[PDB]
């Protein structure tokens, strides 16, 4: 049986899905800790830029996580993801830990940029800025890529890097009564929210598991860009990010939520 986590219908995919829409053609690219093999998942392809993880498989569980939300199939076990027909690259920039570095994130964006990229989920981040990190979101918008990247977990009234770059699309977390999560961050730069709260995905060994976080968040509105991407083929990274926001839930002040709560039903209108 398959059912489906709350977070997906908070953003209304499954109306976006009854018109045909499950980001079929589209390519995203998941910069985490990896994509374990999951009877929910069909992982495309992908590369690893840690060093001594040669393997795009997750050792961690974040990766797997983070692309069940994004594109957990449409059948009969498991999940569903928004995007549950979207192409899906796992790219291996942090390590089993769960972290990695600047030059291995930005590897990873640069492979997004030369391989035909159309989203990339990075559901990390730091309070510092990085030239190395900047450079590469700046690279791959410039080749097409939706950076699309969580605010961070700290609570405060600033955003991580990369999300708060402009070329990064910032995706804070709501819980269940569209409120900002506590651990949101918010502030200069934010430009959407979308469900973090008591996320269930994809998890290792063949399993599933729920989580917290913006890095929960982040992959609502990867997989929402998908679906919009799969309407309007012709459009921009810019133009999905835009009609994103504009068709966005308002749920209170710019400052603590953006343009508010994705609403995939409302932008594949
Ligand atoms: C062994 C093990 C299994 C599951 C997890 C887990 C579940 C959910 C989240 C959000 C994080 N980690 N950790 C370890
Ligand atoms: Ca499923
Ligand atoms: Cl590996």
């Amino acid at each position: 049986a398959q059912s489906v986590p709350w977070g997906i219908s908070r953003v209304q995919a499954p109306a976006a899905h009854n018109r045909g829409l499950t980001g079929s053609g589209v390519k995203v690219a998941v910069l985490d800790t990896g994509i374990s093999t999951h009877p929910d998942l069909n992982i495309r392809g992908g590369a690893s830029f840690v060093p001594g993880e040669p393997s795009t498989q997750d050792g961690n569980g974040h990766g797997t996580h983070v692309a069940g939300t994004i594109a957990a199939l449409n059948n009969s076990i498991g999940v569903l993801g928004v995007a549950p027909s979207a192409e899906l690259y796992a790219v291996k920039v942090l390590g089993a830990s769960g972290s990695g570095s600047v030059s291995s994130i930005a590897q990873g964006l640069e492979w997004a940029g030369n391989n035909g990229m159309h989203v990339a989920n990075l559901s990390l981040g730091s309070p510092s800025p990085s030239a190395t990190l900047e450079q590469a979101v700046n690279s791959a918008t410039s080749r097409g890529v939706l950076v699309v990247a969580a605010s961070g977990n700290s609570g405060a009234g600033s955003i991580s890097y990369p999300a708060r770059y402009a070329n990064a699309m910032a995706v804070g977390a709501t819980d269940q009564n569209n409120n900002r999560a506590s651990f949101s961050q918010y502030g200069a730069g934010l430009d959407i929210v979308a469900p973090g709260v008591n996320v269930q995905s994809t998890y290792p060994g063949s399993t599933y598991a729920s989580c917290n976080g913006t890095s929960m968040a982040t992959p609502h509105v990867a997989g929402a860009a998908a679906l919009v991407k799969q309407k309007n083929p012709s459009w921009s990274n810019v133009q999905i990010r835009n009609h994103l926001k504009n068709t966005a839930t308002s749920l209170g002040s710019t400052n603590l939520y953006g343009s508010g709560l994705v609403n995939a039903e409302a932008a594949t209108r």
